[PDB]
């Protein structure tokens, strides 16, 4: 095909999704795939579900000439991406699914990710990949830092509201949920079927790494420092993500106003659906898709409102959005290869 | 076994749990079971997993005679409990698992249920069955309204904290989660394995019938009306529940105080357990038992705390606590038959 | 788009699957749908996961104008399919997902379904929709009976083997499994999440309607009446379907011969993959795709072999195969709208 | 209270299960516990759900003296047990839950295990722990080999049937299914929730370690070499196990006879249950507890029948029978501390 894709760290779930999504993309084509321990192996022996496809052999990052492709999808772990990306060709449009360029504050990166920022310089040219919000900058960006799943369900619904001054910036409490696929494919005892199902549990209480990402974006729009609470929970399900967002509306504002602002901000946006007031979204309905459904409800507390936002954490919350961004970055229609219908039931 | 037990409405999940629980209870024996459309059938017919024990033929409550019965576990379908209980022979210890005798305020009951209260006078002698809290009243109470599942996880950690003014009573936000077993065994579209599996949903938003039961308690301890923001979330699992609670500490108060307070209130309690600092509880760890685990964490927002309380929605959230009550309501050790240890994995 | 699609009975998983499969289909675009029990309602009110699509409002069968459609997919309720289809307009390609036109022997239809065939003559022009095996007739048929899900897993690897007399037709023992989605969306106790989750059980032991359908296809090749043993099992999962088949090898035959025959028979087939010897299939690998995988292994019992055939029961086991049949009936590319990559994880 | 019990190999799910079971055993109390790899840690730190239990701190086998305990349960890894049980004081009653003493034929041990046997002589005084079949030998015995999971569900129906010459011992084909809890807590990619959920799989095809164990049990009864076909299947669930068994009845034998025979054999059995003809058992019926169900069904194939047996793979399929065996090795009632009722749902 017309476009050769470089996919770093292809043995993980987001890599697998990058392979699945590109499969029905009439333009792009995976020609180079990187893996660490599984190098020197057909991805078939890694992800047999992809057997209908004929892909390249997995090689190590060290053994790969990046002059091989046009654009790069980076799905490597946080803290291993900065020195790699900085050492990549300049004529390469890049979309790293990792969090090594989402935060502009160098010191902030270090305090939350435990080590100095390596590509301090490159950083300032990076655009945050929240498509429906920064589309214009994403279009002309060379390097894009695909957002994190959770932060995606938060900013999309909250940004427009804060921009319209429809909600206060203080006391925003976020109670989020995610399938265990968000934990990755690492062979950890904690993630076994017997340690995930038939029970639920919180995690990342207080100091969760998605906090600065959330607060940054909201601060930009509120033009003031925003401090929130964020308590994610781990579900005995594979795919899906929901954030139950408890906010205080601005003086004199009613849920109807929040609903209208959201409805107006996303009325022509394919991937963001604002449900009719009162309607409850289910992650089941966006599962295996790139869509995000959101709804507005009154809080039993005066002046407060309840926002619910759901996505398939692996798609709109990962590789789906990444593809969405590369699409426009390369000048192709934004929805190319992104119109899969939900796999419900 | 000297105590003869009557189970009114044995074809549901609460009825089944009662039978299961009493099976190895040293002093209580099920001698009477009633069902509506199952009258005439054996229990094994309805619930075949109970086939190891001898149980009485299922008769109609209308033809039941309490001459040789000594205590009642009423699990009748919301709508007939009110009148059936009023007309029950006065001279026993009736543990009501329905919600009909929970609210002390007739008006509130009317409001939250539309229909008029049908046993206004008897309502005055009912005691709320949140054991650890109202133990002394329950031991000598006639009619006991067993708390609802969610309310149990909410009041246990909060009542102590309010009684000590360690946390403010306003802006208490509860983001609760529950397994689908709490939706009973009714044959409905939204309860089929296919519909429920994978994914969660926010049901009963803004208003849910547990709200008045929650506020009641909290209000009775705060000596002032309490208005919370409670939100149910259905989990793709059978058992377990978590009410992640967000509270504002009282001036000068720190997480340690709340931690020490709870640590001291349930210190010698067999069922309420407080975990160390920073330890996140899991519903997986209480599944199948009558234990509630609770933990306190600081919220990222200055002055706020986060409390997590988990139980097995059907045990401590229902049939287990009901039996915990009937024990004392009969003069036995409060833990008799309730020592079942978690079924993990 | 070129072809207008008529879907009768779109309120079930079959119809939802049709609608999902046709969403990104370039030539066929649904424009008519029926669902008496929900006529006038929106598709979003039945299957909200389809909200990104704009579909015609649901109608009644007696109201739909079957002259406005070029092709139809039939999901009528078993027992009501014959009359509706037999009376369907003249010009029209028809694919029935029901089992009512599968059996080519009216006598067997009655003794297995308890009712006479109401479209005897029409039955004669019907071609069994097991694609890879009957493609030739399918292309020129006007009315196709889409096969059952289980029967597909069995006939696919067995027909080719029986062809070349590689296996005896005596004592073919089948042990299959399907996700509960095969039970449909009917609101019944048996299929409640709490009743199905975390457990399995056989069903349809000894006798089961798919039996005659399976034997019929195998009988075609064996040129002799085949009598099998077929046992269904209900799996605690939504989609997916596997068949574990135990067969006797004919004199002189080795497992390698069965493998070679299958590899040769399906080497060009897009949707039927024959795995390498010793490799085990996983329904997880053909979940949400039209893809099918199979593998053969030696039995510990000398002379016997094992044949595992997996599919997504909602795809090749139903609608996926349905569409595979219509594509070629209308002379379109058989793979059109059917190359969806598996959803994994 | 009286008997002091230790626990060697208190690390996997079988160890945690033994403790759960003894947690309320009226006459046996756990006073010792080994977990070398994790010695110096609290049992809770490994299994938080056991927090309510006051348990002995984990000690190394090296640092453990077996004069304080009266009997020992062994849950050590395979290939490590023979040496330990080798050097134990005969004043100890022992129950090994490993595979190390199940097969009497030393050669077979080495072939199916890759390593030499290291306890020839001792192996001669070992009794096979299928309690309801070898009870008498188990009582008057010191050492006991606790049967495997699958082998238990198979030998229970077949042994009595073969003993009464009611079924032929040729072509015995078993298609088994098991929850993923049986694989253990080991950190394996394959057993992650994201890899296991919503899909089943076959494994141990043709050859599986339980094969020799199963055949030895059946061969000893039939008094002839019995070669079976046995194919395990991994279920996306925690507990539960079913071995659908296809056999051929003896000349002039009807399913009525097999059924009627199972009745005689297990007429006064608390744990094994022969269901009424036509009733299909479900792993949900005995899940959590130490029960199993099984009946006989006619096959569609001539002189064949389909037997189904279910058990929770962790209880009667592991630590439950072990205790059943020890109770009678110490002279206490066989049901002592094993009357736990199924946790259904």
């Amino acid at each position: 095909k017309d476009i050769r894709i470089g996919l770093l760290g292809a043995s993980g779930y987001t890599g697998a999704e990058i392979v699945r999504l590109l499969a029905n993309h009439p333009h792009f084509q995976v020609t180079l795939m990187t893996a660490d321990r599984k190098a020197g192996q057909s991805m078939e022996s890694v992800f047999p579900h992809l057997r209908a496809q004929k892909l390249p052999t997995l090689v190590s990052v060290k053994d790969a000439d990046f002059s091989t492709v046009d654009a790069v999808f980076c799905c490597l772990p946080h803290g291993t991406t900065q020195e790699i990306i900085k050492e990549l060709p300049t004529a390469l449009k890049i979309v790293d699914l990792s969090a090594d360029f989402r935060l502009r504050n160098i010191a902030e990166y270090e305090e939350w990710y435990g080590q100095p920022h390596k590509a301090v310089e490159l950083q300032k040219e990076v655009v945050y990949g929240l498509t429906e919000i920064l589309r214009e900058d994403i279009k002309k960006a060379r390097l894009v830092a695909n957002p994190g799943c959770y932060p995606t369900t938060i900013q999309l619904p909250l940004v427009p509201l804060l921009k319209a001054n429809l909600i206060k910036h203080e006391n925003i409490i976020i109670d989020a949920k995610s399938g265990v696929s968000g934990a990755g494919r690492g062979a950890k005892e904690a993630n076994l079927y017997s340690e995930i199902a038939e029970g639920i549990s919180s995690y990342g209480v207080t100091r969760h790494r998605h906090v600065p990402e959330i607060e940054q974006g909201l601060s930009d729009v509120a033009q003031s420092k925003v401090t929130v609470s964020f308590t994610p929970h781990l579900m005995p399900m594979i795919r899906g993500m929901q954030s139950t967002i408890y906010v205080e509306m601005a003086p004199g504002v009613r849920t109807e106003d929040l609903h209208q602002q959201l409805k107006t901000s996303y009325e022509d946006e394919e991937f963001v659906k604002v449900l009719d007031e009162g309607v409850v979204p289910r992650t089941h309905n966006v599962r295996g898709s790139n869509y995000c459904h959101m709804s507005v409800f009154p809080d039993r507390i005066p002046g407060r409102a309840i926002i619910i936002s759901v996505i398939d954490n692996l798609v709109k919350g990962a590789s789906g959005q990444a593809l969405q961004n590369l699409n426009i970055m390369l000048g192709y229609p934004e929805t190319t290869g992104l119109l899969h219908q939900p796999l419900f039931p």
